[PDB]
């Protein structure tokens, strides 16, 4: 797992991620959709949203975004001891979106990329490897709850 020193250098840049988060998702998802845009293909009601700011001004990405970032965020703060909401998370994941675990793996490196370019100055090389082992371990976690409720990575 992590040391406390890295569970706090994830920490302290979770709560510039809070000053914000509605921005931070919607960064992530446009990120995320450009660079690999077979991810796209599990949202339905995002298919539509043509262009950037097409993606920005929609509320209901804004609000998908924040959720997704809300659980994780809390996810993190439980510095690895999160079966609790882990299950949950897995449960949806895995038998409803369909979402593989390499598509939680894009999506870690869009959140590592926003985080960069929002807070370079608050995202040097320690906490850019707490927040990528931090989210490796959540990562990791909740593909070994995948193969519990059947079905792959
Ligand atoms: C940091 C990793 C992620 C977290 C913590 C997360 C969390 C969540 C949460 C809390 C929800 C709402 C409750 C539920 O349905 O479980 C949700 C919904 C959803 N997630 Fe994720 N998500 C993650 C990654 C992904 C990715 C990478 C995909 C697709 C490539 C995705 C696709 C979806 C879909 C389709 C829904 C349902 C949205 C709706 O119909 O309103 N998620 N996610």
């Amino acid at each position: 797992v992590l040391s406390e020193g890295e569970w706090q250098l994830v920490l302290h840049v979770w709560a510039k991620v809070e000053a914000d988060v509605a921005g931070h998702g919607q960064d992530i998802h446009i990120r995320l959709f450009k660079s690999h845009p077979e991810t796209l293909e599990k949202h339905d009601r995002f298919k539509h949203l043509k262009t950037e700011a097409e993606m920005k001004a929609s509320e209901d990405l804004k609000k998908h975004g924040v959720t997704e970032l809300t659980a994780l965020g809390a996810i993190l703060k439980k510095k690895g001891h999160h079966e609790a909401e882990l299950k949950p998370l897995a449960q949806s994941h895995a038998t409803k979106h369909k979402i593989p675990i390499k598509y939680l793996e894009f999506e870690s490196e869009a959140i590592i990329h926003v985080l960069h370019s929002r807070h370079p100055g608050d995202f040097g090389a320690d906490a850019q490897g707490a927040m990528n082992k931090a989210l490796e371990l959540f990562r990791k976690d909740i593909a070994a709850k995948y193969k519990e409720l059947g079905y792959q990575g």
